[PDB]
């Protein structure tokens, strides 16, 4: 038996839950086939691909498919998105509480005695309007509408670095600053030291997913884990449900601040 | 029902050249009318329990990326399908191998760096990663050739970030630390550069960096990374043939490429 499953070659989340969905999928007694979406493989090719296959099922990371695309899907074969709402009754998710891990990374800074926060979003990327929206919604409940700054970013550490320029560069630069995820804040992070801001003696850094990016032992990154065990065995469950002939469900998680070496008390 | 091919591929899931690799195996193999399964090897999911799930498809080939397979394990593998590495030599006959010139490639980078008048180099090695020795041979073989045998230092590393910030560590204490430093692989090299960048050292002011593989991680805007490029195109063009070769009755064969050296920002003058 097997379950088809569409990530993103180079995401290192995609990463997380890719490993955790084998295992998943092997504890359940199903195999995986994995069709890889990158750069020049349109993940509308990548999701073609697994029609080509006996796949009793589809497990799309992140997809970004419009409503008529992921009906078309569902049209063919139980269709499941994770770490992003489906859209569409019939299409399953499994997701994290976005609006909730922002809030616990603002509500992590403003403890520590920060007021001029900002936040770099992830555009129109997977789980972009939602942090956007929680941010600014933590900033206003802690009545720091007044000092919330939100510049465009993206998914990638170019974006990162230049959303941390463009801060820099404001009348008033933010002491701390919540990426949009980890590689965003990585970017973030280089930008800072090259320019001689030590972190988080002068601005603090928050990311996002707990990559194997957040861990690595030089860069000790505070950051939000969306659980990528439980959420791949959720998507798995919830795939294997819906073979079974149950209703598709909209499932969020919720997430957990992990706190390592980028945040601390507020310069000054 | 077999009217589409398919073609089994092995690799490491979050390996910058593995990536790159896989991208271009993808479309090389389209471009040839085949289709690919991946299989992932992972902390959590052993190289052997990948290559397992493989043998449960329809896979006309296996094209395994820097296994770590021993003369055994691919022998039985072969008994099975055709097989062909990837950055590596198979040492076996009967299963093919397409992979880069890495003592060529290293010396690239030596000579790189001579001829901006380096003399204390050193080398973060890859231990017993696939390349590892041969880097290692290659850039040990290169320095005497320049008469720095006594200014060479070699650090054993590894493929990840940890071991490129060790190893720079290591380096750093040194009674006589190195000018320039030529890292296993670009993962191993952004280490280098967080270390030596948060440590206050400029690159290529103070120290010049070289990677190797030329992947995402060296093109990066802000990074600009020094690399050895193995052309993960045509690497990828020719396993996918290598493999067709090889399931139309052709022998085995041990292709190896040459590699070019990509100059970008962290390399210059020696101090």
């Amino acid at each position: 038996r097997l379950l088809g499953v569409v990530f993103e070659l180079q995401q290192p989340f995609h990463g997380d839950l890719v490993e955790q969905i084998y295992a998943a999928a092997t504890r359940r007694g199903y195999d995986v086939m994995l069709s890889a979406v990158a750069p020049s493989r349109a993940e509308k090719v990548a999701v073609q691909a697994l029609m080509r296959e006996r796949c009793e099922a589809a497990i799309l990371l992140g997809t970004r498919f419009d409503t008529d695309e992921l009906g078309a899907l569902a049209d063919r074969v139980p269709a499941l998105v994770v770490a992003r709402a489906s859209g569409l009754p019939g299409v399953g998710a499994v997701r994290g509480d976005d609006v909730a891990g922002i809030t616990l990374a603002v509500d992590h800074l403003t403890e520590l005695g920060h007021r001029n926060i900002a936040h770099i979003d992830g555009a129109d990327a997977p789980g972009g309007a939602d942090r956007r929206a929680g941010f600014l919604a933590a900033m206003d409940r802690h009545g720091l509408s007044a000092s919330a700054t939100v510049v465009t970013g993206g998914t990638t550490e170019t974006e990162g670095a230049e959303g941390m320029h463009t801060l820099l560069e404001m009348p008033t630069p933010p002491t701390a600053v919540v990426a949009f995820n980890d590689r965003c804040a990585t970017g973030v992070l280089d930008l800072l030291v090259r320019s001689g801001r030590d972190v988080p003696a002068d601005i603090s850094v928050v990311g996002y997913d707990d990559s194997r990016l957040a861990r690595i032992p030089h860069v000790q990154m505070t950051t939000i884990s969306q659980d990528a065990t439980h959420m791949a065995e959720a998507a798995v469950d919830g795939a294997l449900a819906q073979i079974s002939g149950d209703k598709a469900v909209d499932l969020v998680l919720a997430p957990h601040l992990v706190r390592r070496a980028t945040t601390g008390p507020v310069a000054h």
